[PDB]
């Protein structure tokens, strides 16, 4: 694999979002995966709406602002035949009955793909196929304060995850340990969040926060 990957140069991500003060980590990390898949088939990146997700998949198994899973998400976009732009469905942060109109559609997919459960399966993915969803350990006040460096959080569960982020690469810097490797990592706090909103998290450190237990993408 490459020793090192950066989809956002390969033009398949939007810019950071924020999910506001809503448990939707999830449909976030959905959106941005289902953005590089899209971008991957039509060469266009448009913006999709969490929103959408947020008021209508709660029967693929979505609970709103009180949690979710990506491949829920992915089930209903295909299920629904379709997924309206964020311009078309504005993110609210609040959870309203479901408003998704067809014609205003712009992504579909037909199924997702789980990565199986170990970090060298995660790199393949992320190296061949764009951007991954991922759940994370993310409860920790070490995470909310992260400024920049490679994220390594002692007490991190990697079968706890809390929160839905997006792999977009991978890469390597010297550091003082020399745990060297990281995870490049899109999160919905918004840009004033880690790095422009984005956390290099440890690679290759025992499955790190979980990062690799829960990755799957769309198929489109
Ligand atoms: C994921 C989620 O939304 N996580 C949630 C979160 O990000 N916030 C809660 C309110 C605003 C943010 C926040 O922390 O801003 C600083 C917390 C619980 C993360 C620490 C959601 O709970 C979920 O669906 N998790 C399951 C895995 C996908």
């Amino acid at each position: 694999a490459p020793r090192s990957v950066d989809w956002r140069e390969k033009g398949y991500v939007t810019p950071v979002k924020n999910q506001g003060q809503c448990g939707s980590c999830w449909a976030f990390s959905a959106t941005g995966a289902l953005e590089g898949q899209m971008f991957r088939k039509t060469g266009r990146l448009i913006s999709l709406s969490e929103q959408n997700l947020v008021d209508c998949s709660g029967p693929q198994g979505n609970e709103g602002c009180n949690g979710g899973l990506m491949d829920y998400a992915f089930q209903y976009v295909q299920d629904n035949g379709g997924l309206d732009s964020e311009e078309s469905y504005p993110y609210e942060a609040t959870e309203e009955s479901c408003k998704y109109n067809p014609k205003y559609s712009v992504a579909n997919d037909a199924g997702f793909v789980d990565i199986p459960k170990q970090e060298k399966a995660l790199m393949k993915a992320v190296a061949t196929v764009g951007p991954i969803s991922v759940a994370i350990d993310a409860g920790h006040e070490s995470f909310l304060f992260y400024k920049e460096g490679i994220y390594f959080e002692p007490d991190c569960s990697s079968e706890d995850m809390d929160h839905g982020v997006l792999v977009v690469g991978y890469g390597f810097e010297s550091t003082e340990s020399d745990n060297n490797k990281y995870w490049l990592v899109k999160n919905s706090w918004g840009e004033e969040w880690g790095m422009g909103g984005y956390v290099k998290m440890a690679k290759d450190r025992r499955n790190h926060c979980g990062i690799a237990s829960a990755a799957s993408y769309p198929t489109v």
